[PDB]
């Protein structure tokens, strides 16, 4: 029926089908578009006080509460959606990994290479999709698959 991962939902405030990705948590409006060895993506990573190295390039201490980091992440994909901001740009001031100085970009990888939830929604994006929120051990990210 529908590309690996998607199904169908319904606006609880407007009423409108809309479709969404429980391996990317992507979401949208539209009816999703009709595996290679490699992919390549940029990030946005918020860290809570429950990551794996509660420390960044941003903070020496990071403290804000793994509610409180998904908070931040929604605003962020709120803005890259509506054309307010760049991806680019809220990754390099605000990704608490230090691939924030590279606009995000982390390269190319294989499966078997980053950690499973990254993996699974990276591979998962069509070529220039985003993630929604994507949680693992170091908090949460925001992917954009780039190649
Ligand atoms: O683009 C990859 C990259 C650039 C700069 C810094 C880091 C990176 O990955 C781990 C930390
Ligand atoms: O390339 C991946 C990577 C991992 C860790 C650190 C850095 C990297 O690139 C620039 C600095």
């Amino acid at each position: 029926k529908l590309p690996p991962g998607w199904e169908k939902a319904m606006s609880r405030s407007s009423g409108r089908v809309y479709y969404f990705n429980h391996i990317t948590n992507a979401s949208q409006w539209e009816r999703p578009s009709g595996e290679p060895a490699r992919v390549r993506c940029s990030h946005l990573l918020v860290k809570h006080s429950q990551s794996r190295r509660p420390s960044s390039w941003r903070q020496e201490k990071i403290t804000r509460t793994k509610e409180e980091a998904l908070e931040l992440i929604n605003g962020y994909i709120q803005k890259i959606k509506s054309g307010e901001e760049d991806f680019e740009s809220l990754a390099s001031q605000f990704s608490d990994c230090s691939s924030a100085k590279a606009r995000g970009d982390l390269g190319a990888f294989s499966r078997g290479q980053m950690q499973k939830p990254f993996e699974d929604a990276s591979f998962a994006l069509r070529t220039g999709e985003m993630s929604g929120p994507v949680f693992t051990d170091s908090g949460i990210h925001i992917i954009l698959r780039t190649e």
